[PDB]
């Protein structure tokens, strides 16, 4: 089976969050939530509290993972980006050419730490300008953008889409429509 | 501002409960999620562990609220349907004419508790066959159903929609419209 680290920070968007969790467990991906400051339980940016499980001390030992989810929330994605354990993550994954997967204002730490620069990129509208700053990728209004190994996404109203595209780019795209079938999307 | 108390078991659909909890807060209602086993950690249906703001105990002493609101999960609403203080706040919330929600599985416990026998219902497509045991509510494949205070919807897919028709319920129109715009929704 396929591996997947979650990486939670206060402030991540819950949403965001759980439901390519959520999705991604539905697809067989082994999944790991790694909360960034350890394993006590993370408040939410609408404070949804959620347990992690595992610190992302503890998850970053037992790598690699097939890929990297970044969640979005305004306030998550700073913590992420002033991050030195995700900058290191981060690049190993982008290194050994493994899939990163951000959403909302998520790719923002993308920008913070230097990662996929000339990638064709979506962020939360929002959030485009701090992604934009220093012209260091091509942005995509596109729901969801995928150029190689860095797929971007949104918003919450994305959020399916988004997990689907990791599933489609772990497990296939069969795998990945048996799983959209049950979750009634329009 | 209006009150919402949204039921999590165990086994709950983590989608369906937190879409529509963050839906809530962004709209200014005070979203009290209630541990229906008690304050503890609770174990969603695909692993995600949320900690709820209260126990059901203390939380239905604290009503009445604008709206009670039932996620999906098919074990969460198994706990939903057995439990005595369910059915107690249920009949009291249908008796005071207050807004019930229910989405996926969930509306089964309205079922088990025998609360608005006669509505226009909608469920999983799955939870149809449970749902319609005996015929006592008219079944609609429409992704969110209302029929008077009764409302309900089908699945994740169908949670933001779900979660803006409380919204439109409790704060009206214009206050879904301005939540709906910054999740991207298609």
């Amino acid at each position: 089976s396929k591996r997947a680290l979650v990486i939670l920070a206060k402030g991540a968007e819950e949403m965001d969050t759980v439901i390519p969790v959520d999705v991604m467990r539905r697809a067989g991906i082994k999944v790991t939530v790694a909360g960034l400051a350890g394993k006590d339980p993370v408040q939410c940016s609408r404070d949804v509290v959620i347990c992690p499980d595992a610190s992302l001390e503890d998850a970053k030992k037992e790598g690699p993972y097939d890929v990297v989810v970044l969640p979005g929330g305004n306030l998550g994605a700073q913590n992420l980006s002033e991050s030195a354990a995700v900058k290191e993550i981060l690049k190993e994954q982008e290194n050994r050419k493994g899939l990163i997967a951000a959403i909302c204002a998520g790719p923002t730490a993308l920008l913070a730490h230097e990662i996929g620069f000339g990638s064709k990129v979506t962020t939360h509208p929002l959030a485009k300008d701090k992604m934009m700053n220093g012209g260091h990728y091509t942005y995509s209004e596109n729901r969801v953008e995928k150029d190689g190994l860095i797929l971007t996404s949104r918003g919450p109203g994305t959020s399916f889409e988004f997990a689907l595209a990791i599933v489609e780019a772990l497990n296939g795209k069969e795998v990945a429509a048996q799983v959209k079938a049950p979750l009634v999307l329009k």
